[PDB]
């Protein structure tokens, strides 16, 4: 069937509540639900469900002119009232959206007519339109499908305006989507997509090799990277590797001994041979990262000085800080306390485990004892929220989150970045500057504030950047060139054109 594809995903798409998070998969929310404005690779948005808009001089009041031709997939109209009712449902769960400053900025949303939607903002939020374009939460379900006039307590049928409709979901087996035959926009060439739930990366590779699936699309965890490299040479297969999309790093706990010491954090940043880690654990498929954000990220081309692999410098930094080797021992001590750091990761994640083992060995060569704490996902997210880690694997979010929304989230105490940064004397100033950079009209001041925030975070060695990772594709050649979406978390299935 040449206009039907089978793919895989590690989990089900979820119930496709447009306004909630796990277990909803963003790529699947973005398939069914649409924004007012669509994010583009150059960082702009274009008109989408909103054909046009205007703002007050002070930048706090916006009016969107909506399309008049859009139906939800169930036949009900998309109008300003449906849109307004969606904003109300989202903002009734305001606490859950703390990470997204647009959710704390929206003062009012009301339909002025069937086609005029007015949004009022606490201040002049410069990322306003980029945050409306995100997969969640500012997308539109048919208000008939609200439960008890809310979404925060669940939805009925996942009815969107989007080019795909969820046909059916079977927990731990599959999800099936079909083309919306009544879409306001252009119909995708593909009519049906089946997602096989395949949690294990090796099992996903095997499913592709047996012909059970047609397409794999994901980040560096999509399949074993040695297998990907082999598939890239196999003339029966098609593979792709994007330009990098986001950073994988360690977050170092500035509020916990011994990562509370700047000198320890700087040493750890000289300890890791990232090129060898990538060649060894990532089969040479990813790029070395020297900074929290790649220099290509908006506002992040700052000429920050990288900490290159330099075990001699790492040892000298630890020696100068009073961390010295006892007579014939490999682990440094200070005040009789050994230099012992815990590295927390998802213990079933083979790639995390491999990287953690390379980081443990490199750090032992400079006299740091890294204990590996491999735990189930829930325990690792628990550690992240409450700062119960020495070092923890972490990652940035890609476009269009990086850097504004990733920085924004550093102020939220239930997030890894706040907890990692909590020991910094400058943390109150950093959080103040993050607030200011998001609200400032003054473009010169916005750049200076981003420079200050990212320079402090760099100089304080809060992170150990490892890699700028890429999206990867494995496909049956008959599917053709597989496009990438501007938004890192989306998959542009409607652009696939065998
Ligand atoms: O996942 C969440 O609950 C909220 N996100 C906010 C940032 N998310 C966007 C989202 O989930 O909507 C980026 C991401 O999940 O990639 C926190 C996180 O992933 O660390
Ligand atoms: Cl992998
Ligand atoms: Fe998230």
């Amino acid at each position: 069937a040449p206009d039907e594809i089978t793919t895989a995903w590690p989990v089900n798409v979820g119930p496709l509540n447009p306004h909630l998070y796990t277990p909803n998969q963003m790529f699947a929310q973005s398939m069914v639900y649409e924004p007012l404005v669509k994010y583009q690779a150059d960082g702009s948005v274009i008109p989408w469900l909103a054909k046009s808009w205007t703002h007050s001089e002070d930048g706090k009041t916006w009016t969107f002119t909506l399309r008049d031709d859009v139906k939800f997939s169930n036949g009900e109209p998309f109008d300003a009232e449906a849109a307004a009712e969606n904003f109300r449902a989202v903002l009734d769960n305001r606490q859950r959206h703390a990470w997204l400053e647009l959710a704390n900025q929206i003062v009012d949303v009301k339909a002025l007519s069937k086609t005029e939607l007015q949004i009022t903002l606490k201040s002049a939020y410069y990322p306003f339109l980029q945050e409306l374009a995100l997969p969640r939460p500012f997308r539109f379900i048919a208000p008939s499908q609200f439960k008890n006039h809310e979404t925060m307590n669940g939805i009925k049928a996942p009815i969107g305006t989007g080019p795909w409709i969820l046909q059916e979901s079977k927990l731990n087996q599959y999800d099936v989507f079909v083309r919306n035959e009544n879409y306001w926009g252009e119909k995708p060439a593909i009519k049906k997509i089946t997602f096989n739930v395949i949690p294990d990366p090796t099992t996903r590779a095997v499913a592709f090799e047996t012909g059970d699936i047609d397409l794999l699309y994901g980040n560096e965890g999509l399949l074993p990277l040695d297998t990907f490299a082999r598939f890239s040479q196999n003339p029966a297969y098609h593979t792709q590797l994007s330009q990098p999309i986001e950073t994988v790093m360690l977050a170092l706990n500035t509020a916990k001994a011994p990562t509370n010491e700047l000198a320890v954090r700087e040493a750890l940043n000289y300890a890791v041979n990232k090129k060898s880690l990538i060649d060894n654990a990532l089969y040479g498929t990813q790029q070395v990262a020297d900074t929290l954000f790649a220099p290509s990220v908006p506002y992040a081309n700052l000429g920050l000085k990288p900490s290159q692999y330099d075990p001699q410098k790492a040892k000298a930094l630890l020696e100068k800080a009073g961390w010295t080797l006892p007579a014939g021992k490999d682990i440094r001590e200070k005040n009789g306390q050994p230099l012992r750091i815990e590295l927390s990761f998802i213990g079933t994640d083979a790639l995390s485990k491999s990287m953690a083992e390379i980081i443990q060995a490199d750090m032992r060569q400079i006299g740091a004892d890294v204990s590996l704490i491999g735990e189930e996902e829930s325990s690792i997210y628990a550690r992240q929220r409450d700062g119960r880690f020495g070092m923890i694997f972490h990652r940035t979010w890609g476009a269009p989150y990086d850097p504004h929304a990733f920085l924004s989230s550093m102020r939220v105490p239930s997030h890894a970045d706040f907890q990692a940064q909590q020991g910094l004397a400058d943390k109150p100033l950093i959080d103040k500057e993050i607030g200011e950079v998001l609200a400032t009209h003054d473009e010169t001041q916005r750049q200076a504030l981003y420079r200050d925030i990212l320079t402090r975070l760099h100089d304080e060695a809060v992170y150990l950047p490892i890699s700028y990772i890429s999206m990867m594709v494995v496909s049956k050649p008959e599917l053709g060139n597989i496009p990438y979406a501007p938004i890192a978390t989306e998959i542009p299935f409607e652009q696939i054109k065998p």
